[PDB]
């Protein structure tokens, strides 16, 4: 995968957890062979979609990183409904995978146990880029080429 | 800092009390970062945001939307705030704009006021939207095409 | 008011609350000084999002009113998500406020008590009415003049 | 007297029974109103409707579309109709065309074949959808450009 | 016969063994029908089907998606499945294309591998989609202009 252009945006909201997530998309990005990805940071999920469609201008694959921890409304239902959306209609625009690792959880333990920390069952950071390396190969395979 | 961007705000009037909060936290946000005058539009209700916002985004770089809707007796609120989540979302889209989303979706009167930013509130969301809004345009400013 | 153009939209199912949410329209009408707005009736309340589709091409605002009620089946949820998506689809790509006075009730006496009359507790006819004019009033001095 | 129309009819044949009893509500009002051969297709499943119907729209003044969705014991029947919700608007829509909703949504067999048809059905949804369509259609025919 | 038309597969790995079962029904009615090697395409999640659906239509009469999507302990599986149903949908109507939906949404594993076409299987989605999509797509031919 030494030839993808790979883009990484992340939402801050709930600092530790995003540390993790991105953490383990560069992982897998080193292994790789892609030693330098673009990454931008932004300060909710909501803003997520529109900096992914700015980013897909100019790459092969987009990986959105972020948490959504659901609270006593329901806020948390009309959160996600628009990541769902927003992200859906931008791959399609643009005809480029734009891989989904955002977490959706019902409380702060189960989103801690799927980031990748030491004690985590599973690291969604690392599926979700990897999702999207695979992707874009596959995009390349099929296309016109010489 | 953000003494360039353009800053419109829509907010609407239904429970008119705490739409003047939400509106107050909003203009505070605005002039600490060095906007002394963004563009103030009002509204009847919810579903009339979207339309509104269209309009303001072809001369503005962050738009903040801001109301309260609070359940009923009937399936009616489910309908209202369906609406505004897919309006909101295919504007910002279709103009390459934040929408900031800072209208409230509660249970009861009393969990609307508590996230408003009244004296003895929890929180305010029309302060961390127009946060929101103004980030993330500066963000799409770096981004973009620059000399 | 006495510049603007309306046009109002009217599902026929359950004949005697559409009557009382027609009525509430044209009263907000004619106090505003708009003694003649277009009106056209439908069937049903699927059909209405096309209608104002055609409508909007020459009015500066529509009012949507209609009933649906619940049943036994699931049915109810999906008449009502059709008008959701219809009408918000129709407002965008127009730009044109569409006002929505379409009831969505669990009993017939609830829906009696929103229609506006003699003994009810609020009118939605009225509501909407005064959701469009003023909208249309709003767009009209933030777009280009003079 | 509905006599100028050209309508169109696209039919599921999934739970085949209640399908005919859709299928014959419909043509008895087409006859009915003047109409006594409409253009009629069959699919496979309800998934399919939407994109048949898209066809069926660049040369027909109305279509009405007609099959049973019955619920099972995973989330797969909300699905489904999510889908044809999602397809018929959009199609309606792109094409200005009424696309008339005659698709039942059941939780039992028994509730669809009691809004079906049948000799002792409480109710007949393929004609209603059928009077529906001609109707809309004519209005839009009065509201357009005429001489 | 459908020997003439041109079918394509886009299957995610996710429970692998469930995938290959799916595939390995829809190549069998492939086969059945005259059509001997169809394209294959491999993805590593069901939200990477859509994107894919839509390369392979610029080339093909239709396609079939294939997937499995269990449920977990958080509304997260609510999210993946409205993505599939909105792309899946969105690109048939693009495209004008039959995009037959043959992904299983279940709440255990026992429920999906009943419904996969292993030996002791209810039923088998791979083949039932299969037999959509090439029906649908010879019916289109039908209706479109031909000599
Ligand atoms: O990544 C996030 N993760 C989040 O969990 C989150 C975010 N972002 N935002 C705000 C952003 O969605 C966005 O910046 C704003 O909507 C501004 O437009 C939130 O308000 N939240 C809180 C989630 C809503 C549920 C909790 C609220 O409490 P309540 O439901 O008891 O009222
Ligand atoms: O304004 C309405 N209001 C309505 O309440 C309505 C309408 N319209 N239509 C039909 C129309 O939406 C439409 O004309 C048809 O679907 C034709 O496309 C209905 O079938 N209804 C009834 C809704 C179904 C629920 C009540 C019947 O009980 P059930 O749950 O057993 O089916
Ligand atoms: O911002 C809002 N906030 C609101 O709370 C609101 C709004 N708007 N509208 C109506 C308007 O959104 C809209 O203008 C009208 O639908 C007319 O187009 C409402 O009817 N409401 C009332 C809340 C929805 C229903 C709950 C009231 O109790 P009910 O269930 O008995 O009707
Ligand atoms: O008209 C229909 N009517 C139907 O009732 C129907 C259809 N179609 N399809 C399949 C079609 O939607 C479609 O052909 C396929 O999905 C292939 O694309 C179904 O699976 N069904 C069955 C109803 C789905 C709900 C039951 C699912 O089974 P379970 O929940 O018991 O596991
Ligand atoms: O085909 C699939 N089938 C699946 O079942 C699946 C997939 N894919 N993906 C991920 C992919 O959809 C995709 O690669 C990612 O979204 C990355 O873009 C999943 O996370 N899943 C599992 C669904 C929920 C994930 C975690 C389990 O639920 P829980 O967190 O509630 O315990
Ligand atoms: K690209
Ligand atoms: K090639
Ligand atoms: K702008
Ligand atoms: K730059
Ligand atoms: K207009
Ligand atoms: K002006
Ligand atoms: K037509
Ligand atoms: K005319
Ligand atoms: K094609
Ligand atoms: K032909």
């Amino acid at each position: 995968a030494s030839g993808v252009r790979l883009a990484i945006v992340a939402s801050s909201w709930h600092g530790k957890i995003c540390d993790a997530l991105l953490d383990g998309a560069r992982k897998v990005a080193a292994g790789c062979g892609l030693d330098d990805p673009t990454v931008v940071r932004v300060l909710g999920a909501i803003e997520i979609p529109v900096v992914a469609q700015e980013l897909a201008r100019n790459h092969d694959a987009v990986v959105a990183l972020g948490v959504v921890i659901r609270g006593q409304t329901p806020h948390f239902d009309y959160v996600c409904d628009a990541v769902t959306q927003g992200l859906t209609r931008v791959s399609l625009d643009s005809s480029t995978p734009i891989a989904n690792g955002v977490l959706t959880t019902n409380t702060e333990e189960q989103a801690l146990d799927r980031a990748g920390l030491p004690t985590s069952a599973e690291d969604k950071g690392a599926q979700a880029t990897v999702a999207a390396l695979a992707t874009a190969l596959t995009l390349r395979e099929l296309r016109a080429h010489s």
